[PDB]
């Protein structure tokens, strides 16, 4: 049989893996090694495992190219490694790429300081409005790059018809898929070339992992991993840390049923609350692209921003409030965790600048996690009360 | 009390590593987590762990510093990253490196072919001659890059003449101490700049660790953190790793030790071989910079190449011939490891070729292992008589 | 706050783990330790951790007391040291115990072979009839023992009424709740004295640590620990199996949502099939003791038995006609495992024996895992149709 | 080849150990699973791995088998449930062990409380006369038990003198080895039958596994197995523990080799030293049974046991003064570990019972690590000037 003919849940639990031959285990082994040994002189020439590639990482890179529906996976080290291996891989000096304004931070930091000081140019655009993505190509363009969702308010980008823009002007499309996982959207199927996620948030949703993984045409990724990888960042991910996210994205399925039922419910009770102005959550029917996610997404994901009356002291009252609610900049967890960017990460930055980046002073970010629903929303209320 | 006051082996079991504070437990705790929380706004705000540091991580960075003398230690995915992140952190397009033409192969795979493609020029020269590194400097060089001692027939680079040189000229100098280890050489002391090591050699020793470290200035080492590895490599080592690889090191004087012990029997007993036609070793006095070595090196390593008479075939059947060394291309394992490049790495490169590279068709490449020597002396006895 | 004050899913989530004080760690560190330090003389002292105690271990440990609501755990080495270090803590020879006759192979042979060799007695009896449990009891009954549901064909035991006889007649009662796990059944809340767990199977879930845990009051507790493991058994679980437990409990709730929905399924569709003859499902109200069931279970579980038409070689032909169910002994794991016990552990017992430990030639047992149930269903209407 | 032609060193190195057959991985893999598959019924009834075993188990069981010259080894837990599966597979109500009295604490109150509740009988003798194991032996003594060097004041027993007693008289000699290693001393070949280990001392050596083995003939170590784990203890030891102390032993002839030179150095110092009333050491010529060590050890050991002058507030006021060695009271790890059992373990027990126990007021204990040991004697140096 082939895992690509059975369901999502049982390409969850079993695409990639199988039991040992040589022993039964059904766990895969975890092939802690750096050293990979010949029989013989002839061996060791028809070879050149590798060590630029090792079993346990290799089962991880096989299920998520089922879950993506990819040819082929890379893991690596982090997900900005995933990240810039793909890019390093693409691109060299006089190449361009147009990127959305709206992505995560160093991810930014990479692609407007790194890239530059390579000879590589980006144009940031507003990828929520396609033709900005069309306006900005160039002949140099090589690649176009889209987070959707994206913070801090969970604006959406259109995937198939960006996908068909980039192409027309003979560019690829890569999306970092982090915030979904390949539960909840599928950019390859939609048109995208390459998907990136970090395994750090919902593949492997157990906060202790930090990992990236790169998915797509097995030409592509093999020069990931033989020159992108090998020559570029050296940013291969441990096999222990391929075992633990093998372990952790078993459970992928009914985690995200789990966090994106609890999150509707906590998104509508926002919404509800008259101490709340804002609640920007993908499954709300006014969110401002909302019929675009309920095409792109199968679920409207785990993760709420909202914005609290009473600017920047309410949010840091609210956080202060919270005692179920750990105050972490992570998220795809088991846990609940909540931020307050104006307090917490973007202190330093002018409060001016902060607003252009779509981060105001009430502004709190919300990860939804596995606890029951009533005591998330329970906490939230009480904090919010007082924080008002 | 301070361990940088201690002798070198009280430093190598207790550097950077104290009894738990809050526990008491003695070995480091392993950090496995991938998000770190605030117990307020406040304390978010000042913090901005993070998670481009680790407290396992931490241990090892500083107990590394504390062996190569140097104020800061960086841990990386791979030997490759962490040399990647140095230079890419060092080096913008437009910049120069001079570097050594006998270098690891992944590491002039970066240099000739990814450099260049972000606008790095390189010039390769020979640094057994200083003078070819004088004539090659250019106003745009920023890093002179070395090791020592080099593959394939481990000569040697003078660290502290080729240090005055590139500072004279207003270079760094960057030296990849993995074939020594700080056990047995210490290029900061002689004037180097940066130290680099894959610890998947000597220094995690264990031969299930692929990882490398940087070691250097405090201010160099935050560039290489907050730069090289937050935005451009993602090269980050996993908390686990790194606490295999503090496991490791705390027998690494014991280990190098008997490795050295080992090698230099087996390099007599190779040299009164009259099968074997040249063996290469700085610990035996016909080794071309044989004095050199003795100031540089507190001990002549656990590397041995040799040529077995007959080429390429005599080779190939010697290594087939083995019963206890094990045929793989990795170095500074617990286990005695054997290769022949000619048949095994380097067998679809041209015959003219390697003989440029350094690599003759006889050439044997051996990593003594902690075996009894006479053991390991007995097997080579017995292949060598048999392929020759 | 106090975690048992919350709701359940939360209390898997964070009863006994909090972040690391020290560091700020969400994740547990793994204390993979045997050495504790201390910082005085005096300290020595007042401790006399331990390492008949860890702080991974003991999270484990405070959060299934917690599930259980029992007032501390135990971390063994496996199931069967749970329950041997509890009876062997509790018995000395001359004492007595009554036990039910459908439990687990080990703890069969441990009760008929192992407790009578140290002057310990036990008697078997029908636990499904209180009656008998009453009337086996003696002056020297210490222990009444039980598991529920019970193997092979998934009968029950009515904890509370055999709580209240046990305890009207001086005795205590344990429960091996490894079937249910605490998200199905308290047997504290019912009246029992002391659970155990094979965390081997639901609690970790991911078919990759070996392990139990004992539940009871601080009293017996202290005396397992610092009499039963330190002096007896010996059977301590390492650090790093009691951290992938505390994972793999994480998603505890979700998990035994899914596995009980989808064996539901299942069971109605084997119910529905004309080659099936029986079906055993507490979930189906033919099941004997349904409506105690209802009673004493939230969930009807994971697991079902059933028996296929045409006895011992239909068996055989339909295991060996599966393509997605996995062959394996164990329970609890992600993964659909299957068994037929007359073929495959029970092959040696004369078939009259196996029929009088309710164990027919025709009776497969199925561990139903987390993948699409119409992908189990049609691998078993393949191979059940194949098979007759 | 086979591994037990080898030398000591080779074998420590690769008995029990080789590349994966189907990967070529050099480390052995971590078979960290719970449950093993089978490919058809008939390989299911064929097998009845198992999960009484797993390979990365098997390959520490095998080496140190080969280690100790023995048939087969068993992992255990901790080195207390190698002792006790050893000695409740042995024996059943009405039989007898005659053991030493100067045995580690959790033994003796496993023989001295828990053997007699299940109606084992034992006498406690000194070992060191060989005439009181005679005498103590009756037609019920199913086994010897001796440890050497035993604690507090490292006394040796004569293994061949009194294997051939125990032998004559129909009785097993089981010996503790935990602190020579097989390094050190091997039991077996001076007509021990069984020897077992706390790996958590010098066999792992890294301070951070819990662990035994017992090594003996394949007929018991097949009894201790099936019955003693299965049945009895359940003290399993997890792959990953045997997967690191597979690691640890790698290093176990240099550690040891470092140990006893740190050790002997230590205590010619000591011995050296007007404030040191007495040096215990069997490296020592006034060492009692000095020419006995001699014979039967190939090393002294790496642990001293000394009295300071000034009793027990001097003791207290000496391990309160070193800077360098670590208050612990474990043994074997690569950091120099201190203890004064009058202040720290033995402190609520009656001063003239201390005494009747060999712990004088002013004794203290060190396990020497692998630090110079010039820092080691500084230390001591400083502290006991201090103290006295
Ligand atoms: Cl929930
Ligand atoms: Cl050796
Ligand atoms: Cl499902
Ligand atoms: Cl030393
Ligand atoms: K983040
Ligand atoms: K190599
Ligand atoms: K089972
Ligand atoms: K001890
Ligand atoms: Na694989
Ligand atoms: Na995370
Ligand atoms: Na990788
Ligand atoms: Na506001
Ligand atoms: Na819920
Ligand atoms: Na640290
Ligand atoms: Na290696
Ligand atoms: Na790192
Ligand atoms: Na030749
Ligand atoms: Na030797
Ligand atoms: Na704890
Ligand atoms: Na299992
Ligand atoms: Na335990
Ligand atoms: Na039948
Ligand atoms: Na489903
Ligand atoms: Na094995
Ligand atoms: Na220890
Ligand atoms: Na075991
Ligand atoms: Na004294
Ligand atoms: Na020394």
């Amino acid at each position: 049989s082939d895992c690509r003919t059975y369901g999502f849940n049982t390409q969850i639990v079993h695409a990639g893996q199988q039991p040992d031959p040589s022993t039964g285990a059904l766990s895969t082994p975890i092939f802690q090694t750096s050293t990979f040994v010949f029989d013989s002189a002839e061996q060791g020439a028809a070879r050149f495992y590798t060590r630029l590639g090792n079993p346990t990482t290799d089962a991880l890179e096989k299920k998520l190219a089922v879950l993506e529906r990819g040819e082929a996976g890379l893991a690596t080290a982090s997900g900005i490694s995933a990240i810039t291996t793909t890019l390093l891989t693409l691109c060299q000096q006089g190449d361009h790429i147009v990127s959305a304004s709206a992505i995560y931070g160093a991810t930014h930091a990479f692609l407007s300081h790194s890239m530059p000081k390579f000879g590589i140019n980006v144009s940031f655009v507003d990828a929520a409005k396609p033709e900005e993505i069309r306006a900005a190509m160039r002949p140099e363009t090589k690649v176009v790059y889209i987070e959707t969702p994206a913070n801090p308010t969970l604006s959406l980008v259109d995937i198939e018809t960006v996908a068909g823009i980039a192409h027309q002007q003979g560019a690829l499309l890569v999306v970092d898929n982090t915030f979904m996982s390949p539960y909840c959207q599928q950019p390859l199927q939609l048109g995208a070339d390459i998907v990136v996620h970090s395994v750090t948030k919902y593949i492997n949703g157990h906060g202790d992992v930090i990992g990236g993984i790169i998915v797509g045409k097995q030409e592509f990724i093999d020069q990931a991993r033989f020159v992108g990888l090998k020559d570029i960042t050296g940013g291969c991910m441990s096999p222990f840390n391929a075992w633990l996210t093998l372990r952790g994205v078993k459970t992928l399925g009914i985690r995200m049923e789990r966090h994106c039922e609890n999150a509707l419910k906590i998104a509508r009770f926002l919404e509800g609350h008259p101490s709340i102005t804002r609640v920007y959550y993908p499954g709300l029917s006014s969110h401002p692209q909302y019929e675009l996610g309920q095409r792109q997404m199968s679920l409207p994901g785990g993760i709420i921003s909202f914005e609290i009356a009473g600017g920047l002291e309410a949010g840091r009252r609210m956080i202060n409030s919270v005692e179920l609610c750990l105050l972490a900049v992570s998220l795809g967890d088991t846990e609940t965790l909540i931020q307050h960017p104006a307090s917490m990460t973007h202190s330093p930055v002018a409060p001016e600048e902060r607003l252009k980046a779509g981060i105001t002073d009430g502004l709190i970010r919300l990860s939804v996690g596995l606890e029951d629903p009533e005591d998330i929303i329970n906490d939230l209320e009480h904090a919010i009360r007082k924080a008002t």
